[PDB]
DNA sequence: CTGTTACGGCTCCATATGGAGCCGTAACAG
DNA sequence: CTGTTACGGCTCCATATGGAGCCGTAACAG
């Protein structure tokens, strides 16, 4: 009944050996990146899936591909394992609210069997062809390519560069779509330099929409070949149209082009006209289905029947029930049974996908989870926590890697690790009940907790300058047309409820205006009246958890600035001007300092016979990713390689003497990246490090007091010391002269901002005004907000 | 703490309502296709792996697929489930015993640790380039396509017929191959009519082998295009060799092109040179892996080391003892750990699957299993009940889908289906305890246990008849030059020990060799010096449990042959002959009489924009597979749909009259097929339903006297019923003058048999020898011999 | 010296015809 | 009448080039 591991040797771990008790509700804590990530998902979640893989059908396990085995010695008693994270799934728009959560499954019987008509449940089903929409089939939406976007200028000439599409350029005479126009031209008696304005348009039908059917033939010419064929032409839209539905980037760009419109038939019900006709209780499935979750529910509880339709159908009653309660409890409560699966934010789906594994009922599966109290209210963390205890109540095991103070007193177990990051950290430090690892000193977090060390409430408040940004007309999504008015050069945190349109309401409207406004960003900006006080602005610069690199080709040391200093440092040694080198010969991307075999990467690609290919150290040069001549010099007694796999802190220590660097490397430090290595890849590196490496760079440029920053959910994933950490940077960058301006849901964070706005007072369509704003005490005072109790509870 | 399933409506299924204990070792009894098979696989398999995948990854569940969801009400108390059945996976040479069992990596690490050399974990293994031989690629088998093989004959020209490939034929002048061939010849300045013994060296070295990277150039002529195009050509057996790194039958018409001969360089060691240098206890890691499971098990018991050593590899003793064990104890000791996994029996995988699963230890997992006792001698039937009742204790389900009566007294929960099958079938007669199903009446296998009908034993056995057909120098696989004699006009049956032999012996030698030298089929024979007595038989019949047909174009009326009578006599009436019909137009597979709209398929495919084609029922002619205008013949009140949609036994009642048709129809009733529709599609049928028609088609054809039939493990999946009309219908074709040839482990089957072939006595190597022959009492008197004992204990 | 801007070079990701088995039909022999 | 054999017709399965983001370098201004 215990999950025993021992050996455990992954990333950064120092051989542990942990005992984690088997149907109790067990948290794992630590600092950002001391490893109980990578302890947690890349050891016990990747066991479980392979084992199970590997017990299953050989062609799923083709289809899922071979699993990396984690380097671990022996575990004992390990169930399959479900992880369950914050990664959204665009997927198809087939896939809606209603059939992940599993309920239109029941709606569709509940109302096969007793709605009246104006009868059989695969008719209301909007997956089949037998009761789906004609025209729409089934989508509900009629998305189509603009053409009018695809052309911008019809006055423009075709050679000017009508088209501003990838795959249909005719800049390039060598491209096979210029021959193919030359050709339709040819036939239809055309000339491509004609502007598409004085182009005919049966022309331009042709061109837009194919041949229909015509078949003509078109001479190829390459190099040195030549010849005659016959085929037929498609049409770039038909083309485009193929494309699509035949990646997520590739995807979203041609998303970009087309157009989502309601389905003119069916006004976007997914469903045959005459399977709308039944209706139960006065409303039919495409009004139930649009109704909020609590509207619904109460709609259900209050149905009325006779004795005979309540035994016909009891069980889909209790079962639709317990789902909506569960729904309902969950945390969520605003959303719409129609609403696209594609259009909801990584918490959501989390929050999702936590109600289904709850609503479905598994037994003896473990459930990993990445920090489930993110993008939540503290409204909300009760009911969070009640429906998890209910979720392991039921004879489950729960490990959440979760980083609230609350979560921690509602725990049966706390495993932390530590005491520092990277190489420092990898061990663990203290384990046991709550109060022990309170009781415990030896651990950062229990500290914390017993309130020996805490985050201070600022007593001097900055105040506004007078240049305040102004919002007119915001009606974005379920925005109600109210206008906010955010201040300049002063800490700014926005809160608000879940769903409230906060997230919308910065993200799709200030991001994009500014962009489009001051660094020339081809994006459409949200529905808008105008913004005043643009002037005042000079840069817009934001930040997410997207990596930095996507290629092995960049590292760290290179994104900060301090690489240009590094060589030109080693450049300028005796050595070096002795042999007559160049600062440019000192680096890993271009010809003449890195290694030719290995062409600077420091792997090989070595194909087998039936297996993908695998890559080595490079034998050559060792893996340095330079060649001998280069290593031949040297500076202070250290090479060019041992300065890269030199880590922050012995550079900080050895770099004291040359101030240009040292300025860069005490950055760095005091960002919170004292454990990576300059010759870390960016791939590997994780939201955390990339989110420390930009916030560095930012802090590392000079600033001219003109510029602005949007963030989001900044607390993601960081320890109580990381926030602690990140609020003093947050609050030297608003003194260097900028603004900040971030969406943090955490009271720490919230309790020193100098200004916070809020929106509610409900989710959904039931707010989208403006509650309260000012100071922190104002908000406080408040009587009608959620955020300004707490902030006078915790105050 | 149950598993309670109400309102399961699959195939034929009539609304049953189930509850099943858990963590208890649960069985399922059932007649041949009376629904236990649909309701396990369908059901409760299928809905514990879509759960699962629902919760996984979007990009593991777009990779599985979307599996069909039961047609079930509700399902509760569900957990993750893996199916184990006999599906041979022929996959890829690199996986072998050992790394499917997860024994060769503890090999590594004992080798690693303590394996002085004459060091590191990751040298050792084969499926790394760190330690793979260089020649072979770490596969161990220089596997290349014969240059004979592709030209058998060289004298003849290329234009005869020189190549036998599919895809590279030259018969063809409009293939672009023969235009290749014609523009390398045209470039060598040589003729395609030239024999290949005329050819020259360089010539046929160019076409074999490529143009090793020169380029040329070759003209292409169409209907109505023509042109020129540079190119390399890359050579016929570079072509086939891309191929086939590039599907089953595919594989294996590939795999008979090439040949499989040991790695010259490491003899088929799979590792380096210096890998094989370190040893342990005089052996090397090929030497352990090369001997037999209980030979191991010896060595590894009897392993001599210090103190430290032991200390330092308690675990990892530990633990391969442990496997070794379970593997020793499922009911496999002659398996050597390096033969490729592609060559086994579907109850060997089965057996190592479970093997496999059992060591490794996993909890809360609901097992599902497919007649785990077939295709295993009766003398390791305890040891499989240990082996289960071991998986089961450690806090796991079982639900065995079982027929022998030894397994029914080991398990502690009985659920059985019936009465009968098909349409009268599908629903729950009897459950609960042992006692209590043998005390019930209403069950057949109650029945059956208790007592009240046995199959008798025979009082009159046959004898030869002179005519004997002899084995000369059988030395196929691992047989040790014996010679057999099987008498002709008996029943036959041949037993033996699991992997003794007698499987190989017949299926690799005796039916190819009756295939070439009678029905001239191009299979290579095995080892073989001999056979005497092929004069005495004319046509041999195989019968497996492939499907009969592949497409929906074929159904068992029409593979009987009652179907052109059927044909014929609705041809015969007064209304065919006043319209001036034909015979030929009441069929659903010619122009005239089908429906035009469907093509007598009677689906039609609908496409949706992003979901696979599903298919949908004719509405044309509402999916009858006939217009209109067939169906107004109408002949005694009904139309040939009716016909086709009509069981056996009311064809049978209906077609009394006509003999020519009863003749068939009384010996598809009487080989057991009671149920089926004549219309059913022949996809849809299982293994049972395809043997059953193939036998019933076979006894419905006249014979001569001289016929041999070959058959394997004819009782999979087969109830004692089923087992009781078997072993007669053998007897009534026993009598009318053929030969019949079994390989049946059952004790009910051999008792009653006129003659037995003993081998054995032991499996692997160990054995190979005909141990006993002869009538069943001779082999019962033999005390040296399982099978005679068990003869003389049933006896 | 330090910041900004423009350009060159680089890598990673994205987008129809022949063979085998079966059914139906005609001819031939018993 | 009944079995065998040959052939025609049918269906299912199988086999390289352009754009986006980043690093390095030169020119210009303060
Ligand atoms: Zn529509
Ligand atoms: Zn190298
Ligand atoms: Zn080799
Ligand atoms: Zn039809």
């Amino acid at each position: 009944d215990y999950i025993v591991v021992k050996g455990a040797r992954e990333h950064n771990l120092k051989n542990i050996d942990v005992k984690i008790p088997r149907d109790k509700f067990v948290v794992i804590t630590g600092l950002s990146g001391s490893g109980k990530s990578s302890l947690a998902f890349d050891t016990i979640y990747a066991e479980g899936q392979r084992r199970y893989v590997e017990s299953l059908s050989s062609y799923a396990r083709q289809f899922l591909g071979q699993m990396e085995k984690p380097d671990v010695d022996y575990i004992d008693g390990l169930s399959p394992a479900i992880a369950i994270d914050q990664k959204t799934t665009s997927r198809n728009p087939r896939s809606t609210v209603g059939t992940v959560t599993e309920i239109y499954d029941y709606l569709r019987l509940l109302f096969a069997r007793i709605g009246t008509p104006h009868i059989t449940p695969r008719m209301f089903s909007f997956n089949n062809p037998y009761g789906a929409c004609p025209e729409c089939t089934g989508l509900g939406s009629l998305m189509r390519i603009d053409p009018d976007l695809v052309i911008p200028d019809k006055k423009l000439s075709l050679a000017q560069g009508a088209v501003r599409a990838s795959g249909w350029n005719i800049a390039n005479d060598e491209s096979y779509a210029r021959m193919y126009i030359d050709a339709l031209a040819k036939h239809y008696n055309f000339s491509v330099d004609t502007p598409v304005e004085e182009l005919p348009p049966h022309i331009l039908d042709i061109i837009l929409y194919g041949t229909n059917g015509e078949k003509i033939k078109i001479e190829y010419e390459r190099e040195n070949e030549k010849g005659t064929f016959m085929a037929s032409f498609p049409g770039i839209i038909n083309s485009m149209e193929r494309r699509y539905k035949e990646s997520e980037v590739m995807k979203q760009y041609y998303e970009n082009f087309m157009s989502n419109i309601p389905c003119p038939v069916c006004k976007g019900a997914r469903l045959k006209k005459e399977s709308l006709a039944v209706t139960i209780g006065g409303k039919n499935i495409y009004e139930v289905c649009c109704l909020s979750i609590g509207e619904a529910k109460e709609f259900f509880a209050n149905l009325n029947l006779t004795e005979r339709q309540q035994l016909i159908a009891r069980q889909i009653l209790k079962e639709i029930n317990a789902r909506l309660g569960f729904l309902v409890d969950v945390g969520l409560d605003y959303l719409t049974l129609a609403r696209a699966a594609g259009t909801l934010s990584g918490g959501e789906a989390q929050r999702i996908r936590l109600a289904t594994q709850i609503g479905s009922g598994l037994m003896g599966v473990i459930y990993i989870l990445d920090e489930p109290s993110i993008g939540l209210h503290q409204r909300d963390n009760d009911r969070l926590l009640r429906s998890l205890k209910k979720l392991r109540d039921l004879g489950n095991t729960l490990l959440v890697v979760e980083h609230d103070e609350d979560t921690m007193y509602a725990s049966d177990y706390i495993i932390d690790l530590g005491p520092g990051a990277g190489s420092h950290g990898g061990q663990i430090v203290a384990e046991g009940t709550v109060e022990e690892i309170k009781q415990n000193p030896n651990s950062v977090t229990g500290e914390y907790l017993s309130g020996r060390k805490k985050i201070e409430v600022p007593k001097e408040r900055r105040k506004p300058n007078g240049k305040w940004l102004e919002i007119i007309g915001a009606r974005e999504n379920n925005l109600k047309n109210i206008n906010v008015r955010i201040p300049l050069g002063v800490f700014t945190c926005i809160t608000g409820v879940s769903g409230s349109g906060k997230s919308s309401l910065i993200n799709e409207i200030l991001y994009k205006r500014l962009a489009a406004e001051l660094n020339r960003a081809s994006v459409k900006p949200g529905e808008h009246d105008l913004i005043k006080g643009i002037e005042y602005l000079d840069k817009v610069i934001d930040i997410d958890q997207s990596p930095i690199g996507r290629t092995p080709r960049s590292n760290p040391a290179t994104y900060t600035g301090v690489f240009d200093f590094i060589r030109e440092i080693f450049a300028n040694t005796t050595e070096a001007k002795t042999r007559g080198y160049k600062a440019g010969r000192f680096s890993f991307n271009v010809k003449g300092g890195r290694c030719e075999a290995c062409a600077g990467d420091g792997i090989n690609k070595i194909e087998m016979h039936f297996l993908p290919d695998i890559y080595v150290p490079c034998e050559v040069c060792k893996g340095k990713r330079y060649n001998r001549e280069t290593l031949e010099v040297r500076y202070k007694g250290k090479n060019i390689a041992e300065v890269l796999d030199m880590t922050v802190e012995e550079a900080l220590e050895f770099f004291k003497n040359i101030p240009r660097i040292h300025k860069k490397i005490e950055t760095l430090y005091d960002v919170g990246l004292g454990y990576i290595k300059l010759g870390q890849s960016s791939t590997t590196l994780s939201g955390g490090e990339a989110q420390r490496v930009k916030l560095a760079t930012e802090l590392s440029r000079k600033s001219t007091g003109k510029t602005m920053y949007i963030l989001d959910e900044p607390t993601t994933g960081l320890h109580m010391a990381d926030v602690h950490r990140l609020v003093g940077i947050l609050h030297r960058l608003v003194e260097a002269g900028n603004s900040v301006v971030v969406i943090e849901h955490n009271l720490d964070v919230i309790k020193t901002a100098d200004y916070i706005i809020d929106l509610g007072p409900e989710g959904g369509s039931g707010g989208g005004l403006v509650v309260a704003e000012g100071t922190p005490e104002e908000v406080a005072k408040v009587e009608n907000s959620y955020t300004g109790q707490f902030l006078k509870k915790v105050l």
